[PDB]
């Protein structure tokens, strides 16, 4: 029972937990204080990163100049992985640009950062999950989807209202339960357990016609800051919608390997495929999109196409951040 | 951050930047020194190639027996891509047969080559505002376009600048003057010239026009895109999805009047060959005279379109004298794989810092895009990231700036 | 009434009539003593060249160390175009490696060269024509085909007999008349007026299956030293058979221009096409095959494909030699 | 006369000979200096490329921090194609990880690199006749094959030379010895080795063979063509028209066991990738590990064959460490566009000149191929043209020479 | 009898008095060339040495007198 | 948990006592690398800095004592 964590990419604020502030272009072993408890989720802000283990503990590293990590206001940066002070054991975690949001075992939602150095409870009206990106957060319970934060693009409600401090009702189904919420910079895509898009607010990237996508079944929706990506298991490919200025658009070339996992960072994608060519089956992890900081591998030119960053015997879990890539392995 | 520059065609003076002098019939990667650079625009002469970068630098390669590139008279040829010395950061660049003309950020027009081994300033009467200054050049003529007005100099044997005939004009004269609509660009041939406004209309043409091209008949049309070879004019008709060609066409320069299956998204011309870009991902074709490989492996100059490359993102292409340039991820434009502006943010979503008098906005790398209050008063809307090469556009008016001057407690220069 | 002659290629013995002994890679104006009489045929040896005008005159230039041109044994090389002494006005001419064969107005066949400095009549048993290449000559009259010279490959008869001084009966049809004889180094291809191959002796280059080619109609047969080329007007292409070590094999790519003329030298081809793209129609002349000496144009690397050497308003007549190319224009 | 050498793949130390150090995913023309040269064979190391020409010269580019190319210790890297100094005209060349081994016309084996900045002779016991001397090398082992016998040196940690294990063997030892049939070639991997005779039979194998490869089962087969990657063996089965692969294949090195539509005419391997050549004109494919572009634009190492080029004439390909070389018109071989032997002429058709003691034959350029009587007594049959680059083979026996010695009035050394 | 790429006035040709030759830029980077001595004999076609193309030089015999004088040579 | 390209014996690795690092040639031209300090802590995987690939170094703890001594350093 052990989860190894490998990280690479942007590291200017030591948000990779490697101890140093140098950008990496190959997977580096990121060892916390424990490294014995298994990893549940790795949420990433702009310059900070938090790691939620399955024991309710939450460690973090990176920038703290906006209070996204520790309550010590004189603590500007957390050098290595450090325990994040929480009012109660954490069940789920999410990060905004300079904020951190947790959901504890008591069902309470807490938010720190964005100038606020103290964990402040967000009062939101059975499984409870939290999702966040940029300047927005969302809490999902059953069929109801509550969200707060920015609203300059009508990602929460009507009309354009700069910001909402109090959690509002973003969307209700209100029959089939909501599985997750894939959110970008100023937009949002709500998906049910069936696998179909049920709602989408904010400004969606070009080409993404909402009414046409709501008729499709069994989709896995991923979101970068300025693009939406749809994992189509049936066709074994990823459909991308957006400007694609820096190769964020997934290569429409034939994928011979079976896709078994897809994740996205701020402006890059992480693909996990099944390599079955040997006597033993393994897993290839690819990266596509903007990778100047090495978050896509040694080739940092953001050229179109997949880039192989690693190959593992066990199926890895991957997480994306702001020009950072996290690969989690099971020993 | 790196532009993928492909080059092929005539390489007699190493103007392809490949180190060797062998003619290429398939797109070769041309890498400016080490790790390359972000390439904004490529201009081409008879035997020299000029490559403008995103930060206003000029890198060049090719012949130098006329002083097109380096000031060293002893240097007859530039082996590989070498920095072309400039008096100021370059905004725009054009080339002639053996000349290189630039336009700097200060708004001055400099010209080297043609015997002169030093950048001599060309004195064209211009204004001092955000009317940007564009330069265009071909053969023995250059043209400067600020807005509405078009100034030019060089040869005048065919009356392409004024009347009557003159062997040369050293000092720039007013070629043509609108009107109402600002001049978009000037398509130039060997001894002729075609002026187009932003409405896609042919406002004026001078010099020896190729046969079959009646100026009065074409001036009535609009939404046209005009391209020019040395001895032929090519009108991109997006509406009917075809290119109309005018000239002898003794070497297949006349565009194939066959119904294309793909929509045309880009047309450029070299000296005597054309480069077509279509959709489907993105196909690049070549037609016309190509016995130097500038049209692909088939160098027989047969009629039709040769596929020379297919790309995921829309490339911008440049034509030279029997040469063809294909650039991926330029600086900048718009579209897939363009590596252009990351996003356009409105000033109301921007984070204003009174103490620093600058606007910041979160960058996906972890840093922040930034733009100064003073620079925006001067008409700048581009915010750059001090870490990575990502840029954003700030959407604002001069009226919007007044609010932030009042918040910072500073009187604006109004 | 005037024929301009343009030449280029191998010129080591001044066989281009340009006066100098420098190899040319672009068409050079070759002006004889007359240049007013129209050219009927230009025959080429290894290092000598002769030009037959329609007035019965025959001029020549090049090597004479084997007596292929002038009877003056002390004359080793003919600097510029010079009248070739003939016993009678010439109707047809042909050249071997170091030999010259003419057919006069009296119907007599004369041969000079190959060590013999005097024109010596060849006694051969109505139109009379002569064809020659390398170490063999052929005289065609009606249906009968007579030939002499080398026989080491059974190009004349059976068995292998080193050489035949006396003209023998190579082949009789003997119904339909014989149009011409396309001959290579050590082989031969006989064609009738119908346009079909009727006979082929000597060692034919690989791939050329004789029995299969004799069933085809309307073919124009060309021969290099070690390859056979078939002009197919119907398909508008040239079928090549041989090793093709130096691009002698005609490019099987689609020819958009109508082929209006084909000629071959020792190891290279000359194609004439009709360029109809302008308001005025003109003619493109291409070259393919081995062209180190510039006989194919400025590109002397013998790379595969056609090479444009010129473009003319009137349909040119082309002739091939030993790494030399002759383009004849009408003023 | 010029060979068209295409190169792509790993280019970290400029080993592609393109001047830059950017990895290429499409075949780039590599031009040795000016006007290039006729390329016979290309050998590849870890970070250096060696190119043997038709006249016995070595031209190289790449790393030099181990002395693989130049003797100058100060020179850490060779920028472009530069002449590699040789003690004598080179007949054959091979490369190791950081080593270059040649075989000269005198029959001596020289080795540089691996610390040594000078060509030191390797003393392998050979004979003095027309049993030609071939050299083969990979990783840390080299092998010299004259005929029947196979000598080698280098690493011995996996017992690929003899028994038992040794960290290194500086002096060459007899690896394996036939028998009857002469050894055709030796396919070499990282720590293993496969020896094949002219009958296409695996006569001997040593070292750590990849998994699934039973030596005793394969020795029973014949007419096989053996290729080797670092960690895999590949058998070209022309009869069933397929390549049989043996190894882990964790990066698609295992050849696609799908029925090919075209007949296989050529198979070569790099360090961990394969290059397939098929007919139809001539298509070149790549499979295996290619995340450096050595397999084409797709660098995901997915299973299958990537088309990287199509050619009119059959090219010969060479594999390196994450690099791929394609040569058109080499020196020499056989086939279309090979620029090989022009023709083979029998001595009875040859023109003998007693006064000059040489045989001549008409060349299509106007000159004459020529070969000396003395050289033919020593076993030479190639007649060359003193003007152009055309060559012919003279078909004769030592018995045939007696006639011409009697005609010239000269006693032969018999 | 030549098919020409363009017709050029003699005033537009670049004259080189050193070697009595007229030149003009060619779309391939090279230059069409034609000798003064040839033009006096009636020659009107300039040739590029690296390409197929040809141009016609438009001139009269009396237009040559100026360039002969510039080279310091009489016809 | 890593998928490795090959298994290498420690005797086959190139040791650099200057910076206490083990290297081994990589099919891309570069070298798999692994630090002695890491190997003493149980690390067994060498990594190439320019490529995806990884190898396993086969060694026991007592095999490290020789290389520590060669570098002049104690664990
Ligand atoms: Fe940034
Ligand atoms: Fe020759
Ligand atoms: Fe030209
Ligand atoms: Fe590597």
């Amino acid at each position: 029972a052990m989860s190894c964590v490998y990280a690479f990419g942007s590291n200017g604020q030591r948000q990779l937990g490697l101890g140093h502030d140098e950008d990496m272009d190959t997977p580096q072993r990121s060892v916390p204080g424990d490294d014995g408890a298994i990893v549940r989720k790795i949420a990433c802000g702009g310059n900070h990163s938090v790691m939620l283990t399955n024991d309710g503990n939450l460690v973090g590293c990176g920038d703290n100049r906006r209070g996204e990590l520790d309550s010590a206001q004189a603590l500007r940066q957390v050098h290595d992985w450090r325990p994040v002070e929480v009012p109660a054991p954490v069940v789920d975690v999410a990060c905004g640009w300079d904020t951190t949001v947790i959901v504890d075992a008591d069902g309470r939602v807490w938010q720190r950062g964005g100038g606020c150095y103290e964990f402040t409870q967000q009062h939101v009206p059975e499984r409870i999950a939290v999702y966040g990106c940029f300047q927005n957060f969302v809490v999902v319970q059953g069929t109801r989807v509550y969200g707060w934060g920015s609203n300059t693009k009508c990602q929460l409600q009507e009309p354009k209202s700069r910001s909402l401090k109090e959690p509002v009702l973003v969307y209700d189904t209100g029959s089939v339960a909501v599985d997750y919420v894939a959110m970008g910079k100023d937009f949002m895509v709500i998906v049910d357990e069936g696998g179909r898009i049920v709602h989408a607010s904010g400004r969606l990237p070009t080409g993404f016609e909402l009414k046409q996508q709501q008729k499709r079944h069994n989709l896995v929706v991923l979101c970068m800051w300025t693009s939406i990506h749809l994992w189509n298991a049936r066709l074994n490919t990823v459909e991308s919608f957006g400007r694609g200025t820096h190769s964020q658009l997934f290569p429409q070339e034939r994928l011979d390997f079976p896709i078994v996992g897809v994740a996205t960072g701020s402006e890059h994608g992480i693909l996990t495929t099944a390599n079955q060519e040997g006597k033993s089956h393994c897993y290839n992890v690819y990266c596509w999109g903007w990778g100047e900081h090495g978050n896509c591998g040694p080739q940092k030119g953001s050229q179109p196409g997949l880039q192989l960053v690693g190959q593992y015997s066990g199926k890895p879990r991957v997480f994306g951040g702001c020009a950072t890539t996290w690969i989690v392995l099971g020993s």
